[PDB]
């Protein structure tokens, strides 16, 4: 199996992921260099689905000028039937990597944290609130974390369901949402990265897992730990009132990010 894209040919190693009309492949260029290739079959997709993807490509194209914690987009080809995006290939996504791990280097957790803050900070500066952040949105490449999805396009699942653990409260209470909402979801990823579980992984019953998230008089537990700065970061990310929740520019000024 192969794929030509704006001139070049690529051997399809394997298929990383699926979703709707999309597929992601690990591939090699003619020079045994490795890459990822996203394929969208446009054959039918409502002009909402269509415009979703055009918006992703544009932002991905603009944003990578501003931060190397966004995935690279090396080249692309668009027509009425298909899309091909040639991107830098990750070693793996945070979600899969997390679930294999338990030995979680604290120096590495800290560094992945700044990684995610820079990425999300970058999209916030160009007016995007992802508002569905989760570990599967981050790729480990070069011992670094890089954001992939921007929340605009249909995200994908791995290939051999997804969660609600990372939902911000004001997301729920909104069905009768700011940059603050990504702060929540980043908190859940850090919480998970420190305590080895997300806040409400507890409640396995979804229709009420949601309750806990919405509920003020329901306390998330914060076991004391050596890094109490890290404890404090989780404490200010996971505040249910977005107005009282810490901002990204504040997070980048917090001792946990800035000392040692
Ligand atoms: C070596 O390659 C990868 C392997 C794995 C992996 O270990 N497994 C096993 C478990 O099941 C999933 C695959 C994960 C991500 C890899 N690298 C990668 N993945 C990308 N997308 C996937 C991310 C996560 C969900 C499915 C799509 C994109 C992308 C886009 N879009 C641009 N560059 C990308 N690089």
């Amino acid at each position: 199996e192969c794929i030509s894209v704006k001139g070049r040919i690529y051997s399809i190693l394997k298929q990383i992921g699926s979703g709707g009309s999309s597929k992601v492949f690990q591939v090699l260029n003619e020079k045994k260099q490795i890459y990822a290739i996203k394929y969208v079959n446009l054959e039918e997709a409502d002009n909402q689905t269509l415009d979703s993807y055009r918006n992703e490509i544009a932002y991905l194209n603009k944003l990578q000028q501003h931060s190397d914690k966004i995935i690279r987009l090396y080249d692309y080809e668009i027509t009425d039937q298909y899309i091909y995006m040639v991107m830098e290939c990750g070693n793996i996504d945070l979600n899969s990597w997390l679930k294999k791990k338990k030995s979680i280097d604290p120096w590495e957790r800290k560094s992945y944290w700044k990684n995610m803050l820079e990425a999300v900070h970058t999209i916030h500066q160009h007016g995007i609130v992802h508002s569905d952040l989760k570990p599967a949105n981050f790729l480990i490449v070069d011992g670094m974390l890089k954001l992939i999805d921007f929340g605009i396009a249909n995200q994908m699942q791995p290939d051999t369901v997804g969660t609600v653990n990372y939902m911000p409260p004001e997301a729920i209470k909104d069905m009768s949402i700011s940059p603050k909402s990504d702060v929540w979801s980043l908190g859940c990823i850090l919480y998970y990265m420190t305590y080895g579980k997300t806040p409400f992984q507890q409640i396995i019953n979804q229709i009420s897992k949601l309750h806990a998230i919405i509920d003020p008089n329901h306390e998330i537990e914060f076991p004391d730990i050596p890094e109490k700065d890290l404890q404090d970061v989780l404490k200010c990310c996971l505040k249910r009132d977005p107005k009282q929740r810490i901002s990204i520019p504040e997070l980048l000024a917090h001792p946990y990010v800035q000392i040692q």
